[PDB]
């Protein structure tokens, strides 16, 4: 008896998640949804099933991992697969989540299936930690950075830079502002305070370096309002160091018990592999939803919804005895 | 609305009381000590009689157990169990499971709910145990306790041959946390961890110091650890030793297939323990007024509460701000 799961989109989060499911003995991966073409790109990948065939396991998938792929599907589709199945993704548009939440939940709940809504690490870990700090400590300010990481946004927006053959951008937390958060004086930081950005360039023959420095500086909306420091490199040294694969970040809750006395939380992540390390958190939570969809719940949730103990293979007991 | 019952008014009850005041959605019912019935510290409004607890059946909605011991918590969290929901921090890991089981059998039967151990650790570090264990289930856990007091191990010092009083620390070695911090994974002694430095106050008859050091040979306490040891007078302690402040890390260090690094970590610096534990017993108080509103019975610990219980917004309100 193990729990039978089923991965949409084979891009490096589909990848990961894979993978993940080896590390987790209670699992097992019963297929691979893809759009591209089984007969171009199969033999032994047995796991691999057409995307038109999905419909065909909604009797041997518990639970179905969405990692869309870098498509459309990517926001209509889950849609389609939670009328089908019991779904988990990691949405990541913020600002839109509570109309996906009502979407998948109407939907959910229509099929009479469990839907698990924005979970990873941001959202998903951190979302956690922002509300465990502002519920254990009511008064004070939270403080959310996200460690070294690229953006592919700006990524683009450096190569339309005139001058620009390739390059790379990363978002990064200024120390000086996690040693301030870290303390205990509360405050509120700037956006010029918080995070800085460092962009590797290659330069086309000529160029005129220090132009491109300046015009990727007082870029509008992308670098225009932080301390941006720009570093020209060669192909080869790009294609080396900056694979652009890893992340972190840092959520910081800094506050005061009544009488002044600091108080401080911290919760972070380095993430060698943010992909690897999102598809472990997917993993880790499909376990909860099925043991919910076993349960009888019915709906979209979030990771607010759900206690820890259900992201262990162990039981209760166990997890009383050695962990609490 | 929350009516809140605080037993016992040590350091942690006092920091419920000044909690409770940040939070609106919360009313503090009575504080309830064993001070003599006679005379209290000043029989004001607040303080009540231990032994008046049953008067304020049906108009506390929780009790939050300050009575920063364990061994009392055995039979004192039962019997207060058998009438309210109650909240707890008992800290002895060990004996969780016996407490867990007691509480259980009482709460249930009389159809309420005991949340027992929470606080930082038990508590919130159980939950990052836990979190860290699952998301990384290939790789390596390290608990380390921030410099503070050792409360247990101040009284374990208390008990060696002429010792007046005293006070000691634990505090991590920089050297451990960084490697726990790398990546890398590898397993820790107790020695390689957490260092000890004690501050004793001899019961000077003319007792022999050196003998003092029983605690360096004390096993378990000590001994698996570098300890030092200071002696001082009375005066020094009350003075220079308010062990208030405290913290600690719980970091999981990870490998995901293919051997990609992944670390997570999670950490408390606090100016004031005691308060903050306080904060943490209140917060949790809410989610079991929550719970036992819908029918919830028998004890439960922090690995069963959704961490939205613990807030007093909507669902809907911690989606749009916080997800
Ligand atoms: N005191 C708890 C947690 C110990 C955690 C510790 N073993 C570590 O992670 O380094 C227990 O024994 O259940």
């Amino acid at each position: 008896s193990k729990i039978r799961i089923g991965i949409v989109g084979y891009g490096n989060i589909g990848k990961g998640v894979e993978k993940a499911i080896k590390q987790n003995d209670d699992m097992e991966l019963e297929a691979i949804f893809t759009r591209r073409d089984i007969n171009k790109v199969d033999s032994n990948n047995s796991k691999l099933v057409h995307i038109s065939r999905l419909e065909l396991y909604k009797d041997t998938v518990d639970v179905m991992i969405l990692c869309g792929g870098s498509a459309t599907d990517l926001v209509e589709q889950g849609p389609m697969i939670a009328s089908q199945f019991n779904t988990v993704d990691s949405f990541d548009n913020h600002g839109r989540i509570p109309q996906h939440f009502e979407r998948m939940d109407e939907i959910s709940k229509k099929a009479g299936n469990i839907s698990l809504i924005s979970t990873g690490w941001d959202p998903g870990l951190f979302s956690l930690n922002r509300l465990l700090g502002e519920s254990i400590l009511p008064k004070g300010k939270t403080h959310t950075f996200w460690g070294k990481g690229v953006s592919l946004g700006h990524s683009d927006a450096i190569r339309r830079v005139q001058g620009v053959k390739n390059g790379i951008q990363y978002i990064i937390p200024i120390k000086g502002a996690l040693d301030k958060a870290r303390s205990g004086e509360q405050c509120d930081f700037t956006t010029r305070e918080k995070h800085e950005m460092v962009c590797y360039v290659v330069p086309e023959e000529n160029a005129d370096l220090k132009k491109i420095e300046q015009d990727i500086k007082t870029m509008p909306d992308y670098f225009a309002d932080y301390n941006t420091t720009v570093h020209f490199i060669t192909e080869e040294e790009l294609k080396l160091n900056h694979a652009g694969l890893s992340n972190g970040g840092f959520v910081i809750r800094s506050g005061n018990t009544q009488g002044g006395a600091k108080q401080v939380m911290e919760f972070n992540l380095n993430l060698e592999s943010s992909a690897e390390f999102t598809s472990s958190v997917l993993v880790a939570y499909s376990r909860a939803i099925y043991k919910l969809s076993k349960e009888g719940k019915k709906g979209a949730v979030t990771v607010l919804d759900i206690p820890f103990s259900y992201l262990s293979p162990k039981t209760p007991e166990e997890l009383r005895k050695e962990l609490l």
